[PDB]
């Protein structure tokens, strides 16, 4: 299905309703303890989505998304792409937004150490939440190279990162009319993921149990370990591994 979003118009459960989709076209290899296990190769021609987006100026912008981990690759505004400067992404324009009249290499990948570097602010200080989603469209709708950094960072979690957790989800789509700060919790969610969902599939070969555990943060801004599958990370709170 056109899997797209509308923030003129938008309410918790738009934005619910567009993330659920999101996961929905990702292919998955299996499910373990009930959350779907991302395909780990996929060939071009399966491999990347896309997802629409349209701020309250009805401007909008397509985003392409690697389904084999959810990153972002690059987005098409009008009649111009924009894709990471990274090898995945450079796969992705071979497949997607093909039929762009010009195409821009942004200058840095889409990782966040090389993104806050090039934006000159860390996560933690950078306002998610629909307003913030709306306003990094419109900063990304009219690419300028020294606010797209910023934009990106605000996409990227209103996208991949809600798709990945339901607490960032449920986070950013509560902010319909304000914005917020993200919370530790919210980052250390991001910068464990890939280590969270290792440690969920190793488990499954390990009776159940993490064998290393995973230091987080809570809402409460409190360190806690996970060292198994009936944590409620697990059973209530990631989507995809
Ligand atoms: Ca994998």
């Amino acid at each position: 299905m056109d899997v797209s979003f509308r923030l003129s118009g938008a309410t918790s459960s738009s934005y619910g309703v567009f993330i659920s989709n999101l996961r929905k076209a990702l292919p998955n290899e299996r499910k373990l303890y009930d959350i779907p296990l991302l395909r780990s190769s996929l060939p071009g021609s399966q491999r990347y989505a896309l997802i629409h987006l349209t701020n309250y100026a009805d401007e909008t912008i397509s985003v392409a998304i690697d389904v084999t981990n959810v990153y972002i690759m690059g987005y098409r505004a009008g009649d111009t792409s924009y894709f990471f400067n990274e090898a995945s992404a450079t796969e992705a324009a071979k497949y997607v937004f093909k039929d762009a009249m010009r195409k821009v290499t942004l200058p840095y990948s889409g990782n966040y150490e090389r993104l806050q570097t090039a934006a000159g602010k860390i996560r933690e200080n950078i306002p998610l939440g629909l307003p913030a989603l709306d306003s990094a469209i419109t900063t990304l709708f009219y690419y300028n190279a020294n606010s797209a950094a910023s934009a990106l960072m605000v996409l990227i979690q209103s996208t991949s990162e809600a798709a990945r957790y339901k607490f960032i989800e449920q986070q950013i789509g509560k902010r319909v009319d304000k914005t917020f700060l993200p919370s530790l919790a919210i980052i250390s969610l991001e910068n464990s993921w890939s280590a969270l969902s290792k440690q969920i599939q190793i488990a499954s070969t390990n009776n159940g149990q993490f064998e290393s555990p995973v230091v987080l943060i809570n809402a409460q801004n409190q360190r806690v370990t996970i060292t198994n599958v009936d944590a409620g990370v697990v059973t209530s709170n990631i989507a995809l591994l």
